[PDB]
């Protein structure tokens, strides 16, 4: 029970390494963190248990925490999101990794647990992207809690659960809600899904986007990026919403807002961008035009009533991996992607490296704070300082070559703000 | 010193009334406020002293506070923003108004003061769009303070000043920062300027936008709307910024971000969207291509070094009202609009009615809260509740015919939010 | 009957001249033609009878033909398109002009005739923008025909008529269909209306474009530009078409194509971009939403059933010049612009100078060809050579600063085309 | 030498059939052709020798000519474009096919030849996508010429060669230049590359498009679609052109036009869209930013100086199939895709089915004309009638659900055109 790592095939490393090379040039934030802190080794003594989809970009993250001098043990937060050659490299790198494609629920749980203990004791830091690493511990390894200094969550569902545990006096460790940074929120949510929604759809169906009517349920950040992605292609986007402010937003950009009920008749493509359930049900499926393409990029296979399909469907033919085509009792066909799960993760390579570098530099900064500024973070879920958000940004202005103008004493004075200090109030919405 | 009103020409009413008719159909918010509260007359006993550019939209605002039963005395917050026929109507309507186009600094001040006293005593409520109505009182009419229940500011410069006075124990009245509502911030800043930046430029120069290189300094809300407006026309927009998150924002939309110095060589059109000073100086002007069109939509004639022009310019020819053309010592001409002032306000009819309906419904709500819920607002600068913001929005979804989807018990539950209650956290940035 | 000119007020000149100055910097084409031919005076002995809306841009045109050494006599092709101060300048310039705003049908015809005879005999060249100058002659002044060397038409309706007369052996002069040049078709049709459709609507109604559903009948060039203009603002555009290729074109850009019948129910704004009649009829009007804004930019007040309005409308109130609002027997109002006429011409200053510079340089070239290469053009309607179209273009690449790459011997060869010669086949569609 | 077919693996069929099913729902044109002519069997007696990349869409094409009753023998016009499972199906279908992935030059030539003879004699009809099937015959099988009734080319390089042979009295068969139909040109060139440029780049590099500066050489149709594709993503596109009309075109859409020389310094991504050579050479490569991504979608590996790379490059590492990364003597890396060949064809699944359905229906129609109207087409290269172009379109308006408005006697008359007849002149450019 004392393995050094458990990946699909160690062989893949050489190639996995080829990728981490190309990818690193696209992740300025992490690479900067490496420069600025590789010497300081500000993470020494930290034993980080990371639970985040084991991909090429996470590899760059893992090697960045190590470079900042820290012990790390990783396990993918998803059973399918792993990239064996990515995990290959990290293993060959002499780093404990317990990740591989399509593992069983039992294997998953196993994987995570393998990151709990180091050879100098148990973990003292948690890096989560869903709270599985946090929940598991809190409820099965209470012992270790007193030994953990911090937790950095980056997911809505994880962050929330943190607020809950804290609200119910269960949280026994300070956490930093990384997800609510602007550079983390916008990228992981808006630019991220915008760049990879169609990729997922293309690789799956290779269908033409233009000229098609695409229904997008939810106008949040993710919904916004998808709506902008689909429209950039020539499709006519229709939006459904429950929040009147977001719905106004949509209408002001030219989209048509209506209910899924009315909408399910018009759509050609259907993307669900919510953390809500029962977005698309049988009464909708039976209205859809022949060969409608349904897929979800929200967060769980909980937005599409997949079950109904597998139930009220005549035949279910599998065109290919993660692309099935159900036959309705009315003659119409229904192309369902990723089996209802996240289409960009299930049909594409997830989000680009540059995007991840933004949400991941936030992650590296949370570790540093949490493990170097304990006094600053009492038990509760905290937010990263704004001056540090701007920091994640500025570190990316190089890659794309943008010349940032620098305020001047007079100006700064006039504005009443530090020439380098935070440039906006905390409630600023960008 | 006891006049009932002071407008340019009372005659204009008939026509001004023609406008308030057309205009009302474009301002659902306010018109809804009249429906929902015309009976309750929730503003009874309130004597509101309003200082907001006296336009056709403000007229609809004024008549809306009156319908909600309240005494009102108005004066434009600007010497040129007034629309004599709009002010005409309101006068004929038996409402004290002291506004007219281009008044003198002495007249302006005079105008404001005429709204201070009613025939039942002095004011008890303040509606400001710059803090001039607020400042003037606090420093020349301290008596009346104890008599004032609230203040509702809608301008950055006014809001700030409130925070200050409060910070220095000067503010002696609770205020509601109306400007930070989503439905007010976005419309008054983004959509507002987006709809009218080019209009002001067109009427002024009637120039062709497409094919031109337009330089926009500042990627805030206003900058965002102008950048989107100019690009929709075919211009190649370049942006300058001091904030690394806004600059990243820009770059992610395809714009080129650089410094004004480098930029002043390329630009054909120049729009300044900041609350900053010395954005465009002589060293820029002397770089600009022949016949460059310079104008500012920020907030004051403080962003362009007009002075330098009037100083280092050979001849200054006035093509027409609010449109001058300076001749440089190098052969290049410089078309300067609105004399450096707000171009949409000085070369156009400002923002549209529908937009105004949003930021103004917020205004009406602040009045009701502040004067119906004093207990709730101790002296300080407060924010309008979120459930109310959504309210301003929902009231506009009709005009544009958008079908809002309604959450369901199960859903609502799953999401952990009231089926009607606020759908988003307070830090939500939309 | 021998006046030297007939303009509204000669005084206006000083100001008209102010305009021609600013304007000339925006019309590189004509200004280049002036350089390249001011010396050659390639138009000597040519007596041009010009009939084109007498505006500031036409003035720059007029002075450009003269500079190329030619006698010119002008009359506007429209009774309202004229710009008195523009015509003023040209008169003070010692040039026969018979144009002024809103002249009577009898005055119009008069005006045209005054350009027929010079003090060395009658005209020998025709520059028409509607065929009124061409028709009039052919049927009332046959004598002069044998004396006229050429005709240059730039309008669909004028061009067609030429093809007809020619088809029926009536055409007695060679003509050059200038309208079908790329640089003239695209600018006068697409970029032209795109830049000024909304300006027209703003000045007229000052209404907010965003969030509205705009119906555009016809997806030709003009319709394409209007649809792109309206969408850049945030409106949701719907398109109607009779040609299946244009309709598919629309659908591939994300617009929704449907019939006016179904569309008339949704629309908030209505732009007709055809040369067809009966596009919007009573059965539509009685379907439109309250305060719908109807206007036409096609070519004649023949696309909207204005008549029906004036007939089946209860009351017709005139909000202001060129903006009326009919009241229907059902409670809905209808804002009708420019009285059914060209809205950009009737509510704005028409197209911008730079656009005009393109379609007018085409015009200047036709004159030169037709009058310097008679042998090349036998009686019939001809097209401007392609090498010359590219010429009109190359002449504008300077204003907007574009670095045109130059083919190289090896390349040119490989491509099989002249390094400077036409780069494209004649059926090329750009 | 009498094989019935030669494909990679016959087994693949079942799956290939799976595809042809899904695909057929996206190609309304061909599916319509099947309806309208399945009975007539208007192609009876025709023995078609098809040479077109053997993919899933060509499969649908092949089965469409057969359904119209015709013998067919196919061979891919490219050595790599073939799709073994697609070819699989067609073989299992009892159809002579000689296609498989990556065949040798000797094999290719062999494959083509296998379609020349049927069991009732040689071919009497040619369907070419490059003229390899035409050339080969004309120069090695002159006998058969007199036996061939028609040739339908769809490629620039093929069409041209036709005009040549004809110009040099070599062409001994009438041909129909299908490529110049609007529905074929626009789709195969504009919409086609627009939908699949980024897909090719994504699968290849999985790089993030937004925030990047993309250089596109050539503003033709393909260049136009690529430029619109990249911009919709958020990149800043810069264009290079030799044609002044296209360069103006670009500048009027907001792009920046300049020379490759100057541009090669700025670019992050480089797409070459010409039929020209030596677009990107060593002097450029040595200027490119680190990790620049170079790829070409023109028509041959002739636009990028690949050779130079393989010559002046230190090391060339192969990241993966069709994705190499050269290391320069200056430290910068250069990611070269598809080895310089067509990136959408070499890194993606080419163009979508719907697009192909357009350019392929054109193809089916040319066969019918050419083989049912010989008398109509004397030896020379002809264009498909316009009434038939609109036909290809109308046939697709269904899929996307667009309601085509139908002219009316009065209207039609007014317009002077047949209510169903062609709605536009031949020189119309859409
Ligand atoms: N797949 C990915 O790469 C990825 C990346 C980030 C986030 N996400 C997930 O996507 C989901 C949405 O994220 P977000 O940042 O846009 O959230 P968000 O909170 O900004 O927006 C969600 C939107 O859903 C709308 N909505 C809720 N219930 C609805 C219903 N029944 N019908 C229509 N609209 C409804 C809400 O009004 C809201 O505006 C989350 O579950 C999130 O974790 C996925
Ligand atoms: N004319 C109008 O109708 C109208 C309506 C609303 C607001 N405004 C005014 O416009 C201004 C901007 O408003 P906003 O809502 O976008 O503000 P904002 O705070 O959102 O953005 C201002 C932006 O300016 C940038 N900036 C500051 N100094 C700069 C400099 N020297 N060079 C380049 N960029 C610089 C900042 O980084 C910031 O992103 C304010 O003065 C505001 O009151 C005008
Ligand atoms: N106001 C201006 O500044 C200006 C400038 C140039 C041209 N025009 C005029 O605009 C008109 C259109 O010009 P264009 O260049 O786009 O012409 P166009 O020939 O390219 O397109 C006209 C379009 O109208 C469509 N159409 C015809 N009848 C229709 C109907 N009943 N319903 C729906 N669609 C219908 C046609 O299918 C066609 O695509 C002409 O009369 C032209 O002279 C006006
Ligand atoms: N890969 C595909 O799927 C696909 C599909 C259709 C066409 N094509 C090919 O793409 C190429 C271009 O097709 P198109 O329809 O756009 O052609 P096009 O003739 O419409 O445009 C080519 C453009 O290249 C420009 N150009 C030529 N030499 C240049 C140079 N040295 N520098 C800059 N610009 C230069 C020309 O001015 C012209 O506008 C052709 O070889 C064509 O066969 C590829
Ligand atoms: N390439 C990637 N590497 C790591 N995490 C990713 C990638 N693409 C998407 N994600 C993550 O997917 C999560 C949702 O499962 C998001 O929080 C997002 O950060
Ligand atoms: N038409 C209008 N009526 C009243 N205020 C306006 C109008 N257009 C713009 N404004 C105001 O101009 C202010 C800046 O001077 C903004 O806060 C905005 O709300
Ligand atoms: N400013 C202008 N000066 C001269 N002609 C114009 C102008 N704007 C539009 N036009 C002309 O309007 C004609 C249609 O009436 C078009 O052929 C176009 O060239
Ligand atoms: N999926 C496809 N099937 C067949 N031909 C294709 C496909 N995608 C692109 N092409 C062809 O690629 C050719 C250039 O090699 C184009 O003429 C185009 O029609």
């Amino acid at each position: 029970d004392k393995l050094p790592y458990k990946v699909a095939d160690i062989g893949l490393a050489a190639w996995g390494r080829k990728a981490l090379d190309i990818a690193e040039n696209e992740m300025p934030g992490l690479m900067r963190m490496r420069e600025m802190y590789s010497a300081s080794k500000p993470l020494k003594g930290a034993r980080i248990a990371g639970c985040l989809h084991m991909t090429v970009e996470t590899a760059v993250l893992i090697e960045t925490l190590v470079a900042l001098g820290a012990e790390v043990r990783w396990s993918s937060c998803n059973i399918f999101s792993t990239q064996d050659h990515a995990a290959a490299a990290i293993a060959k790198a002499g780093i404990p990794v317990f990740a591989w494609k399509g593992e069983t629920d039992e294997e998953y749980l196993w994987c995570i647990e393998q990151t709990l203990h180091f050879k100098d004791g148990p973990l003292n830091m948690i890096l989560d992207d869903g709270g599985d690493l946090t929940n598991l511990i809190h409820t099965k390894h209470p012992q270790l809690l007193s030994g953990i200094r911090g937790i950095s969550e980056e997911t809505t569902t994880g962050v929330h659960n943190l607020y809950k545990m804290m609200a119910n006096g269960i949280l026994k460790v300070p956490a930093i809600n990384v997800n609510d940074s602007v550079t983390n929120s916008k990228f992981d949510n808006l630019y991220g899904c915008r760049e990879s929604l169609i990729d997922g759809i293309k690789r799956a169906t290779d269908v033409m986007i233009a000229g098609k009517v695409a229904v997008v349920a939810g106008y949040g950040d993710v919904g916004k990026g998808c709506a902008q992605a689909l429209r950039g292609f020539g499709a006519r986007v229709i939006i459904t919403e429950i929040d009147p402010i977001n719905a106004l937003q949509a209408a002001m950009e030219g989209y048509e807002v209506t209910t899924m009920d009315e909408a399910c008749k018009e759509g050609n493509i259907f993307v669900t961008t919510t953390g809500c359930v029962d977005i698309i049900l049988g009464r909708h499926f039976e209205q859809m035009k022949d060969d409608a393409i349904v897929c979800n990029i929200g967060h769980f296979d909980v937005e599409i009533d997949v079950k109904w399909l597998n139930e009220n469907a005549v035949e279910k033919v599998n065109i290919k991996p993660q692309v099935d085509r159900y036959l309705l009792k009315n003659g119409h066909r229904i192309i369902l992607l990723a089996e209802g799960r996240l289409v960009n993760l299930g049909c594409a390579m997830g989000h680009p490296s540059f995007v991840m570098s933004n949400s991941f530099t936030n992650q590296v900064m949370a570790q540093i704070e949490l493990w170097t500024h304990p006094d600053k973070y009492p038990v509760g879920v905290h937010f990263l300082p704004k001056k540090l958000d701007e920091a994640v940004a500025e570190a990316h202005l190089g890659k794309l070559n943008v010349k940032l103008t620098k305020l001047t004493e007079k100006q700064a004075q006039y504005l009443g703000m530090p020439i380098n200090g935070p440039f906006k109030p905390d409630h600023y919405r960008y």
